[PDB]
């Protein structure tokens, strides 16, 4: 008998791939020469191997995340939904605003899956529970709702959050953002979360600001006791220069 689950398995070389991002961090970033990349496998294949891969906790990525400390400036941080390209485009033309991938954890598991199985050490190629058709507390949907509780918990000032106004659903309350990064800004840190409503596709153009679900998320702001502001990005391209 072999259990299967519905998600793709193990990203093939995952051992390999986290190791060299690791250490091609650590050869960019100065502030990372303390950091021992084989430690920082050991800490993550730790988080995850010998355990059955739906019963995985936030405290299983504790030894990796004390790791991977965050360093970027609280009061510099972009969140986003939906429009990952642009919001990287952007803060790689403002070089003042950061995203959760600028940090060493948000840039070791990009793009990659993995997972494992009870009581061995073996790390399945073959298949790993999806989010939605098996469960929740999964090796990688539990590393990204860790991970992003973090980074927004750390966030201060004005937080920011690109959005893309031509999608159905402009605030989408079951994504990462709306479900993890807008209930875990703290009120003492953060005085405003100001939505920028990106205006990048064919759409008729109309104030955006006035969404239902924009309304939703000011709600779900104005409860925590933090300021909303929301504006329009007419003209993307121009917002950019
Ligand atoms: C309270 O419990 C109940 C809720 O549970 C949480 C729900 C979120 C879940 N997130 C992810 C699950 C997971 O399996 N994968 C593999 C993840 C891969 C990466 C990240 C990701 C990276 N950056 N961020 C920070 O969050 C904001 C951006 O995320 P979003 O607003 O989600 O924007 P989206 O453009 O839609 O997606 C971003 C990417 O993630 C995938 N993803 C998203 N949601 C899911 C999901 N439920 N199941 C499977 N995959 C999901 C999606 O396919 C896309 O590749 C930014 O501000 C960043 O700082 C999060 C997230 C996930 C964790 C569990």
């Amino acid at each position: 008998w072999r259990q299967q689950w519905s998600g793709p398995g193990t990203t093939k070389r995952f051992p390999e791939t986290v190791l060299a991002r690791c250490v091609k961090y650590t050869e960019i970033h100065p502030e990372m020469r303390h950091v021992d990349c084989q430690s920082v496998w050991d800490a993550f294949k730790g988080a995850f191997i010998s355990k059955h891969p739906c019963d995985i906790t936030e405290e299983d990525y504790q030894p990796l995340m004390k790791l991977g400390t965050q360093t970027v400036p609280c009061n510099k941080i972009l969140l986003w939904s939906r429009i990952k390209d642009l919001a990287h485009q952007f803060t790689q033309v403002q070089r003042d605003m950061f995203t959760l991938e600028d940090t060493l954890l948000g840039y070791l598991a990009d793009d990659l899956t993995w997972c494992g199985e009870f009581a061995t050490s073996k790390i399945n190629y073959q298949s790993c529970p999806d989010w939605r058709k098996d469960c929740s507390n999964n090796p990688v949907s539990v590393f990204w709702k860790t991970v992003s509780r973090r980074f927004a918990e750390a966030a201060c000032d004005v937080v920011h959050v690109m959005l893309d106004g031509s999608r159905s659903k402009i605030f989408d309350k079951d994504s990462t953002f709306g479900s993890v990064e807008v209930h875990n800004l703290q009120p003492e840190k953060v005085q405003t979360l100001e939505a920028w409503v990106i205006h990048g596709g064919r759409e008729d153009s109309r104030d955006l600001c006035q969404d239902p679900t924009i309304k939703e998320l000011e709600s779900i702001i104005s409860k925590r006791n933090i300021q909303f502001s929301c504006k329009n990005i007419y003209r993307p391209d121009k917002f950019l220069q």
